[PDB]
């Protein structure tokens, strides 16, 4: 379901597709099967622990088939771009207290908002625990946008290596799960290509929109290299090019069609919520429960904020909503000190330790095959 077009609009550029709804990931799945039905996960574990950067050697004594596909997942694509990956990370530093408040507040919030992401992290168990694994699409977008990404002394290919490793370890153990198989609607196995797609839009198509409509100055250059940034990003993480939107106007048409249908309430992302919305206010950020609630639904919209359960508060939602921009363009550069109501900077610096304690120097635990 979800999706209903030819992949002519995608990165592969093709006339014809198979449905991404009933496709998974045919060189890792059989490949952590095995390595989980050995019981090869502690050693693997600890192999992979020694792995961090994006240049090298794998360590010795992996499993033959585990070593051959990583070798072979850790390749960049042909269509790589070295200048606009290295344009787009600088773009996403350069912006980075919108980036991080809308991965960590926009596209974290919205993703208790999509039912088979709820409930595959609700249920998912071996992997990390629950404070780690509700921030984790958040800390990945954050660590997609790093200077050193996709360099030879950073990690963001290790990253998406052991990510997609971690995704087909998670299709061979959540329908052993019975809770997660009695919800599932009809799904034999989750996380398929079209749901990893819905995630890619609550992330980078939602937050071009964000910075887009706020006023934030993203140039023409600048855009296209988050694009490639993001492009590049899917097809390591194992989503398939005839997938992967090739332009703005095909990601933002997709998004309108993939996404927006099946965000929905659910008891798992109501749980879920909670969580997240108690460890940032926990964090030493100045972010209270009133605080997050009036900005996610500033940025998220209405429709979304009542699924999610967070609830209208009309006055300072209507502040940030009127003087939001004024702060964005004063940051910006573009107009002179505003007339803000005292409270949009209190919001501005609360946001901005969020940032920083959450995602900027925030925890990054080792990424483990789950038990
Ligand atoms: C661009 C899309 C996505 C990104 C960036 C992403 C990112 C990640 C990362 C970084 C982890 C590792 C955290 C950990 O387990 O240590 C992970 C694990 C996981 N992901 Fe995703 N993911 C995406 C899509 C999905 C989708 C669509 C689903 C479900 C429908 C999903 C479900 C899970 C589950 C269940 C785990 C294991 C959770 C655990 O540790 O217990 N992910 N993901």
């Amino acid at each position: 379901p979800l999706w209903t077009w030819s992949p002519s609009a995608s990165v592969a550029g093709t006339g014809v597709g198979v449905d991404p709804e009933y496709v998974w990931d045919e060189e890792a799945d059989p490949v952590l099967a095995a390595v989980i039905d050995r019981g090869e996960v502690p050693a693997v574990n600890a192999l992979l622990k020694q792995w961090t950067r994006n240049d090298q050697a794998l360590p010795g004594g992996l499993p033959g088939d585990l070593r051959e596909f990583m070798e072979h997942a850790r390749r960049m694509p042909s269509w790589a771009d070295k200048a606009a990956l290295d344009r787009g990370a600088q773009f996403s530093k350069t912006k980075g207290i919108y980036v991080g408040a809308l991965y960590g507040l926009g596209s974290g919030l919205m993703s208790t908002a999509i039912p088979r992401e709820s409930r595959a992290v609700y249920y998912s168990k071996g992997g990390a625990d629950m404070k780690d694994r509700i921030a984790k699409t958040a800390r990945l977008g954050y660590d997609i946008g790093d200077l050193d990404a996709y360099l030879p002394h950073g990690s963001m290919i290790v990253t998406a290596v052991k990510t997609r490793m971690v995704h087909a370890a998670v299709r061979h153990l959540l329908p052993q799960s019975p809770a997660w198989s009695q919800t599932s609607g009809g799904q034999k196995i989750p996380i398929s290509q079209a749901d990893i797609m819905v995630t890619w839009h609550s992330l980078a198509t939602f937050v071009m929109r964000k910075m887009k409509q706020w006023g934030v100055r993203v140039n023409t250059a600048d855009a296209e290299a988050y694009l490639h940034v993001w492009q590049v990003s899917a097809h390591m993480l194992g989503v398939s090019d005839e997938y992967i939107p090739a332009t703005w106007d095909a990601a933002n048409a997709q998004s309108k069609q993939v996404l927006d249908p099946i965000l929905a309430h659910t008891p798992e992302g109501e749980a879920l919520t909670e969580v997240l919305l108690g460890i940032v206010a926990e964090l030493d950020a100045g972010l209270t429960r009133p605080l997050i609630g009036a900005f996610s639904r500033y940025t998220l919209g209405g429709e979304v904020g009542d699924m999610i359960g967070l609830a209208k508060q009309p006055v300072l939602e209507r502040l940030i909503a009127t003087a939001w921009p004024l702060l964005v363009a004063f940051r910006e550069g573009l107009i002179p000190l505003p007339a803000v109501p005292a409270v949009l900077w209190t919001l501005e610096e609360a946001l901005r330790k969020f940032v920083l304690l959450f995602l900027s120097e925030g925890r990054r635990i080792a990424i483990d095959i789950p038990d």
